[PDB]
């Protein structure tokens, strides 16, 4: 069972490979048992719960934590308080980049409008024949394609004035 | 008004298994081999396998899968109709493609046969399995010496194990199952 670090490496440039029909969707509309406190994300989970929308990503690159003493010259995204070094596909191995990062705006009234608590990313999703939109409403994906990882979260609301910025870092 | 989020997701037990089917897909480059012709520190307890290995120590050579397939371990009170094999102490349920997701199948079997002087004879102590194996040149043949292969390619998994001898006489059946 003794997986190489190179094995997860390519298990996440794999992703990256699918970056033309990766999507991050939205979800959860009712609320969960203790408000402030979420359950753990179960892994047996293939969708999301009361799934609001599918939207396109902004950006899906390689990724690694950067070193205490690293001065990083390529570009860095500061998820509070720890820092992650984006890797090109190139540099994958070399940089051990075996996480994922992965980043996607829902702007005002693009998916249906309301509150949400779960966050999670889709590969291989097939869009109904005739739309090339990045936002997908569920009744306009003719396949979701494969849950990745997902995320359960304190509820957030949306409205058509507000613009909700996800991003998250997964590790492979 | 914009609101901002950055978070620590999990992956799905269907990541693991996308993962065992991609590596599946590279079955028509997809190699086992064998090495380490010297002898452990302590021949009886090899040391554990270290995951930033990117090939095996003394390689001798590369030969190409017999089967490779999706598999997952057989559960308590199953009488497993699909084929059954046998690694480490346990019994492994092949799942063809098609059933991956519906059977949870995240773990994959690997078999290659060592026909005996078709990479050269002695002792072996490591088996490893590498995707994307590029041969050197436009050939065919499923036994190269590390001499034949122009990029080894990716080292996906490897193990440390008790000696095991090869002669020409000899048809060494390796078999490993790793969970992805
Ligand atoms: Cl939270």
């Amino acid at each position: 069972a003794i997986a190489t670090y190179n094995a997860h490496v390519y298990a996440a440039l794999n992703l990256k490979s699918k970056v033309d029909t990766t999507f991050m969707a939205i979800g959860k509309t009712t609320a969960w048992t203790d408000e402030t406190n979420p359950p753990e994300p179960d892994p047996n989970a293939t969708g999301l719960t009361e799934v609001i929308g599918y939207k396109k990503l902004k950006t899906m690159s390689l990724c690694r934590p950067q070193r205490t003493g690293e001065t990083p010259t390529l570009p860095t995204v500061s998820y509070g308080n720890k820092t992650w070094v984006l890797v090109p596909d190139a540099q994958a191995y070399t940089e051990g980049a075996k996480w994922l990062y992965c980043e996607a705006e829902f702007v005002g009234d693009e998916l249906p409008v309301g509150t949400y608590r779960q966050v999670g990313v889709f590969t291989d999703l097939a869009p109904k024949s005739g739309v090339t939109k990045p936002n997908l409403l569920p009744s306009e994906v003719a396949n979701v394609g494969v849950l990745q990882f997902f995320e359960n979260k304190q509820f957030q609301n949306r409205t058509p004035q507000v613009t909700a910025r996800e991003r998250f870092v997964a590790e492979l």
